[PDB]
């Protein structure tokens, strides 16, 4: 007749802000597939990658509390002369060499990873809002092959 | 020559159930993402946000041995008056207080807590069988902000 | 001379089935766009916005295994007293209230959402066949704006 | 008999707005293509190519409630001098180098990306509202040959 | 006053080159509807059905560049003993087999589908220039019913 | 010398019958414009519209195999007791209310929506034959403005 | 004996409007064939070609309801000094620079493409009505040889 | 003020290779929807289910680093009599016996999966390339209905 | 002023090996979700359960030091007549009996559980190599239901 | 009737401190798995392996008291001429020789490991925040191999 059994684990993440907008919950853990990039594009310091976008998608914005919105990331930055260049990290052996990752906010310029120097302000609709940025490889040298992995952490502010 | 060295360690996790179907792999130890939610929707004793929703998945169901499935969840409570609602977990500081997780069944309705009160019967097909459920905050009281992560087990019901 | 490099993974998803038809590989899992609605239409309870179509396609259909097909639809109802409404889920901020998603069958009758309740049924031919459906907003009171997002998963019956 | 099995899964996608408008399913999340451009067209910074149409459906416009609409482009632009230049994105290898793509509304003039500065007022009629726009390649330099895709999110104002 | 929401995302696809012409926005990516056909015409191997017409249109064509064009086009072959043959593919069901496409040229001669040999060279006129195809069916053996769709792709020589 | 450029990809479509005729390219998936119509011209229950013809090809007919061809509809039905009444179906908002689309065949008779009530039998000759129909707009009540596209799939029985 | 195969789709186009005519059919999507213009013909800013005629046909118009109808067209201008200049549109390569497309009206004055200034208004008669219009090309400077596709919608005042 | 609250985490996946071309990012980690498939068409050993297409996009190509590229798979095989037929994998229960995946390469032979055999050579343009590939289904016995899913990596190989 | 808290703890683990590759640190200890298993299908000695997917990805390979890899898995066998069945343990109690878990390589054939006998060899490239790996249940006679954990580790050599 | 056993024992570890925010549970005892490097990456003092990202979590921040924290790492150093190199420790046979653990804070920089050199000041939100940190291996001579564990205390300074 009836049979039960253990069935299993469920576990939510999430989060209570007092804030004009929430971050939407495909926003707050996103994973952007950058592909792969040829050293042959990196071989100096100051060279670039293509860019690939990703979006930062806020929900239940109210403009009466705030009209405009901005993001800090905040990352292990490459060296200290290359502050907007987030750092390599997945494992001990195989990371690429002379390259990092950079985030561009929507005026195309790169981000400060220190989590305090905002991206320029974006004006909000009530509601869903998308704000807009880009990633690409920066190469701090010629770089060389390995695997491209890198985290950053970011925070809202809004005014 | 050939080169040997020590790789590493691998953990097996299941279970045998005497059941109609089994909890699939991905079913057994999931992570629902909430997203942010504003205290400004959690403002009073009744408020909930909007819904997330979740499956769990059965394999390998044989309806000769039983053609409904019904899910039991258990928790802590956040308290005696809401049997319906999940307590907050993560750490001891810096948590939503006044917010707890309910999960609804395919109905709409929040589910008890006390791992014996099953969600409402799905009829099963042979094979693949996917049970709906959602996910939301509800408001015990003026919400505060913070995280917002709870955790649940759940038992599956054969008839 | 030959450069092998590492190049990346394919997932390959798919079901076998002991059925008349095979589901098409475009229909397993597919998007429909409603666009938008405004709150305007979906003023009071009752009150459904215009539809839009979707199909599911059924392959390689053997007409001496199965004359006709229907389908049922299991998903969260947005509540108790309509079991035939989808509830909204995206995210736990930023969704409309009040208003779910119907699912109508090629009658024009909104589909009770049980995993249960069989569609009205389609004469098959051999080969390909079409099932036609629509979605439509439902308001079960005055709706609010926001994401109108929702989900939900079907079986298929054939006799 | 009867055999039942395991069909697939519908996501509906949609919005509920308070507004004169409702964008069109067909318009919320378009595709357009702009074909080729030769690396002769775009040999030096302010070259620009031919144009490509594309339109914004609004549906069921309520002319008391408003009767013009504007719409706003926000995206990525491809650096700070050139803030109505939209900068190309799809992988880290191989975009071209020193184009992007510009939108021009029915003046043709191109709109500022910065999701705030309004195309210019279109009257509206009750019912299906038809709003053009163009898109072209701009090139800020001696532009190289490569992917050219873009992306851009849009707002619509009614007044 | 105004009232401002969310509208949507438009996607642009383009592709920078440097050729003497330049593929025109149609002809990137084009569907091919070649109807139906009866068994009774691919009955045996060799077996063709009736032919279709499309055409690739080249743009800003620049003869003091390149004054020919010429088509080569890849795609899967149905086997190892018929490499101008297209292999059919849209789903796991449901397809004909002993049926694939044939690509035919300007001189009714069918393409080597390996991305490599190309099509008889065309003469260019400076601007708009429109290079004729031709797809068929083409059996190898007696053929069964079914759906019968084909990709390929194609790239351009410019001499 | 030569110089390749990538150029695009070309979808083919098509299907494999097993039957005395095949259905021409362009008759598999076609376009009927119905045009304007006046509220007026719908203003209660059972009011028509003028017709607006449109034809399916039948090509390479064989006599021998099949004397008499017909065709079946099949799509959303505007309500359960209007099957011969097909629904509207573009967006989420916007359509004509009280407005379906009939389809009526070569006797003048509106058909039946379910796939399965076939067209009045049409004499075939050998090769190609033209099987008339009309589509007009019906209304089950006081007709509202908005669009009013629709959809259908059909099927053809040769005896 | 009798055999049954899957046909095809058939799409229906149309609008319900509350006016006293109807757009025909035929003119609610037409495309209207310029032909060839000489370079010699617009070799500096205000050269025009000669004209070819398209009409709009308001058919069932009912003169109690109205007595006069307009058009006004909306569409992309060519740049803000030329607001009655129909811009370009097919692809990024391969148009005419430094022409447009003006629609004259029956008074042969061009219009003002802003969606928002009708033409001069003609009297109705009761049933079918024929409204005259001309297009032609503009140079707003010396016109180069490409493609001179371009589109407009329009809409219909009805006093 | 100015309120500041935590957003979340973005995760960087990427590679950087020392290759002629570079893997596009949408071809690092890809899903192929095969649909599904009826055990009737997989009823014994040797049985075959229809072709699904899927690609892998090479980006920025350098032709004089390489003017070819292939590719080689690597997953589990079936067992040690079908080399060339991934074993499927989910979950502990429900998937389908008798039955793995076999991908073809563009001469439309199953390719084997040791990681280590390529596929057939094609020839490499500059820039953009999309090496074309297929899915099926393969019956080492009388397949048995459940899930089918499989997974496999790729490397690439230039010459 | 500034205050400062005893903070906590942090423990690296790692190893360094002489060696062509390293394991990756996401596969020297990893967690492998086999999902649940009915007794049903473990009914007799030699039935198998479906099986689930784990790989070791091995970083910074260097193939002028090693061309291939291969893997030995080490653990407990259920009994003597079973030397590639991995016994089950987690606690004193609670445990399926007749039930062990099986570890394949890719070609499919299960591995002998001594630490001595290794999988079939891999060829591999530089950088980045993933060596897939399957784990199912074995059943050594009628299984009875209970928590089905194991583990094993494994040493990698390189030829 | 009821009966009652022994059952265990419960250890609750934790710390009450007067700070401005408090080390999540997660974060106070942490394991960082580096996985393996091979000796040839480590072949000289001052060669590198790549790094492995670990976070420390802040939880109820509250920005009023202090707006920013820094961290301190306290551990056996190496020797005396690497001060930021945290010497191995597991056992008294088989750790590495001439390798350490070096702790690199958001700047990139390695941290002396006195326990009193804090890194450098990240501004804080209130609630959560997370400091990011990398450790990676650091030579001090030709590595060999072993396990290379080692253990770091940590202390959170805040202004």
């Amino acid at each position: 007749a009836a049979t039960t059994v253990n069935g299993g684990t469920v576990h939510f993440k999430g989060e209570v802000v007092n804030a004009a907008c929430a971050v939407d919950a495909g926003s707050v853990d996103q994973t952007v597939q950058l592909g792969q990039v040829r050293t042959a594009s990196l071989a100096q310091e100051g060279a670039t990658s293509s860019a690939v976008g990703f979006n930062i998608q806020l929900n239940d914005c109210d403009t009466n509390v705030a009209s405009k919105a901005a993001v800090a990331f905040l990352g292990t930055a490459i060296d200290a002369g290359h502050t907007n260049v987030l750092a390599l990290q997945s494992s001990a052996a195989g990371s690429a060499t002379n390259v990092g990752v950079q985030i561009l906010d929507r005026t195309g310029a790169a981000l400060t990873l220190d989590g305090a120097t905002f991206s320029s302000e974006t004006t909000l609709n009530n509601g869903t809002n998308t704000i807009p940025f880009q990633a690409r490889y920066f190469a701090t040298g010629a770089a060389t092959p390995g695997a491209a992995n890198a985290d950053a952490t970011f925070k809202v502010q809004y005014q």
